[PDB]
């Protein structure tokens, strides 16, 4: 594994999105691993409709903007065959009947992969394999009010994970401070244009690493 990675850079993410006032972060991280995997598939980065995720995938286990995990939504797209292009079918923030239309297809997936339960591991795969989804403990003030910098939480805990976010890479800086490079979904004035540097190597700080996964395509 490199030093430092940071999958922004070669193109693998969108934008950062917003989920409102709607718990359908597993979606966003969803989205944001297969946006790139399709990517490194395709050569094309095209952002994914968390809505289709949220109104569609009831079957697998999730539960729109009562919570879902990421891996629901990865096998969600197996079993349909399909997921709508974001600009096909547009976020909402309310769960609402499910509208896939297949024409508007723009990725898929075969399953997914679940990362040993390891910050080495989770390293090896973010260099290997692209944006990784992955569930924090979130359940802190000190998150909510977030805004740049490494983010160190002594009360977190790494077996109580309450939010699903997308880890788009790795580095450290000189104030070795490592960290996680944290997509969430939470819009761009939240933390550092959206981000937030999670502490990296500190005993799998908030549980960044107890259950991270991507979808094989
Ligand atoms: C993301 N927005 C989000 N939202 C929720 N909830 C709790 C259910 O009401 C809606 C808001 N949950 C999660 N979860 C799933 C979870 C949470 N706490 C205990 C068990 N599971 C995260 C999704 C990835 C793993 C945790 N996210």
């Amino acid at each position: 594994a490199p030093r430092s990675v940071d999958w922004r850079e070669k193109g693998y993410v969108t934008p950062v999105k917003n989920q409102g006032q709607c718990g359908s972060c597993w979606a966003f991280s969803a989205t944001g691993a297969l946006e790139g995997q399709m990517f490194r598939k395709t050569g094309r980065l095209i952002s994914l409709s968390e809505q289709n995720l949220v109104d569609c995938s009831g079957p697998q286990g999730n539960e729109g903007c009562n919570g879902g995990l990421m891996d629901y939504a990865f096998q969600y797209v197996q079993d349909n065959g399909g997921l709508d292009s974001e600009e096909s079918y547009p976020y909402e923030a309310t769960e609402e009947s499910c509208k896939y239309n297949p024409k508007y297809s723009v990725a898929n997936d075969t399953g997914f992969v679940d990362i040993p339960k390891q910050e080495k591991a989770l390293m090896k795969a973010v260099a290997t394999v692209g944006p990784i989804s992955v569930a924090i403990d979130a359940g802190h003030e000190s998150f909510l009010f977030y805004k740049e910098g490494i983010y160190f939480e002594p009360d977190c805990s790494s077996e109580d994970m309450d939010h699903g976010v997308l880890v788009v890479g790795y580095g450290f800086e000189s104030t070795n401070n490592k960290y996680w490079l944290v997509k969430n979904s939470w819009g761009e004035e939240w933390g550092m244009g959206g981000y937030v540097k999670m502490a990296k190597d500190r005993r799998n700080h908030c549980g960044i690493a107890s259950a991270a996964s991507y979808p094989t395509v």
